[PDB]
């Protein structure tokens, strides 16, 4: 599904504010990852990323597949590719314990000016 700021503004509101993390920030973030499209899968060297939150199937998520995950979210990672955002918030929250915003940022400085921008209208 390809959800819009506006509408992915409305149901991130459970996520906005854990871990200090504010919600244009967190569309800021989403949209450079995934361009929010929930179905978004990136592969990478020894793994993949999946959903709108790119969560990775080495550490977080199981993948039908044969790499053998420690899967902390205890989740399938074909729940985070459907429109139903409530386990990947679930699973973004343990990541955000974990690792923190780190996990996204990845030391790199997107997302760190103008985040006014990214509100839908209000927020
Ligand atoms: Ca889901």
């Amino acid at each position: 599904k390809q959800l819009t700021k506006c509408a992915l503004s409305h149901e991130l509101n459970d996520l906005a504010g854990y871990r200090d993390i504010t919600l244009p920030e967190w569309l800021c973030i989403i949209f450079h990852i995934s361009g929010y499209d929930t179905q978004a899968i990136v592969k990478n060297s020894d793994h993949k990323e999946y959903g709108l939150f790119q969560i990775n199937d080495k550490d977080f998520c199981e993948s039908s597949t044969t790499v053998q995950s420690r899967n902390i979210c205890d989740i399938s990672c074909d729940k985070l590719l459907d429109d139903d955002l409530t386990d990947d918030i679930m699973c973004v929250k343990k990541i955000l314990d974990i690792k923190g915003i780190d996990y996204w940022l990845a030391h790199k400085p997107l997302c760190s000016d103008k985040l006014e921008q990214w509100y839908c209208e209000a927020q």
